[PDB]
C-alpha cells in the first residue's frame, strides 16, 4: 500500500502540479494554427490511462491501431533541482472510428504503473505478481482521492482506469464532456 502511496504522490507533486496549470494555454496555443472548420480541435484536458493489469507499452498504436499520434504540444521547461531547463513534453492522439477521426486529445499513461510493473524483473524490488496488481488500483484510488481534494488539477485531466479497444474507452470519456 504504501509503496503505491508514494508513488501516486510523487506523480502528483512532481509532475501533474507542475503541468497541469500551464496544459491550457499549451492547448490553447496548438489550437490556433491547427483548428478549423474542417477538423476537431485538440480536447482541452489530460488524458491519462490507467490500466490495471497491461504491459504498458511505450506507443500507444501498439495497444490499439485506431490510436495514432498527429503531433506534440510546445513543450514546457523549467530549472529542477539542479537540472536546468528541464523538459515536459506531451502528444497530441487521433481516436479513429470506422477510418475516420473521431476525437483528438492530449494522452498518456501514468509512466508510475509502467515502473511498478517493470519491478518484477528484480528479485531485490520484492512483492510477487499479485501484489503488483493490488499496487495498480492502489495507485489509482490514492490518485483519485488526491485529485478530488485538488479541483484546479481536476477540471485538467482525466483518468481512464481499466482491464479490447481502447480507442472506444478513451472516446467514451472524451464523449462524456462535449455532450
Ligand atoms: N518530463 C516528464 N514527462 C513525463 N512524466 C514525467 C516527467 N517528469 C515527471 N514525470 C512523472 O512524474 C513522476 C515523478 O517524477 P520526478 O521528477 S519527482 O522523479 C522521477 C522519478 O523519481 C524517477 C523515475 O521517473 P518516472 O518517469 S517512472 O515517474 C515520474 C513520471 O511518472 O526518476 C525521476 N526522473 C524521471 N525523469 C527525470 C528527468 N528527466 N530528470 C530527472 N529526474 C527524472
Ligand atoms: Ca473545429
Ligand atoms: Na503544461
Ligand atoms: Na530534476
Ligand atoms: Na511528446
Ligand atoms: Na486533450
Amino acid at each position: 500500500f504504501n509503496v503505491a502511496h508514494g508513488l501516486a504522490w510523487s506523480y502528483y507533486i512532481g509532475y501533474l502540479r507542475l503541468i497541469l496549470p500551464e496544459l491550457q494555454a499549451r492547448i490553447r496555443t496548438y489550437n490556433q494554427h491547427y483548428n478549423n472548420l474542417l477538423r476537431g480541435a485538440v480536447s482541452q484536458r489530460l488524458y491519462i490511462l490507467l490500466p490495471l493489469d497491461c504491459g504498458v507499452p511505450d506507443n500507444l498504436s501498439m495497444a490499439d491501431p485506431n490510436i495514432r499520434f498527429l503531433d506534440k504540444l510546445p513543450q514546457q521547461t523549467g530549472d529542477r533541482a539542479g537540472i536546468k531547463d528541464r523538459v515536459y513534453s506531451n502528444s497530441i492522439y487521433e481516436l479513429l472510428e470506422n477510418g475516420q477521426r473521431a476525437g483528438t486529445c492530449v494522452l498518456e499513461y501514468a509512466t508510475p504503473l509502467q515502473t511498478l510493473f517493470a519491478m518484477s524483473q528484480y528479485s531485490q524490488a520484492g512483492f510477487s505478481r499479485e501484489d503488483r496488481l493490488e499496487q495498480a488500483k492502489l495507485f489509482c484510488r490514492t490518485l483519485e482521492d488526491i485529485l478530488a481534494d485538488a479541483p484546479e488539477s481536476q477540471n485538467n485531466c482525466r483518468l481512464i482506469a481499466y482491464q479490447f479497444s481502447l480507442s472506444q474507452e478513451v472516446l467514451r470519456h472524451l464523449r462524456q464532456e462535449e455532450k
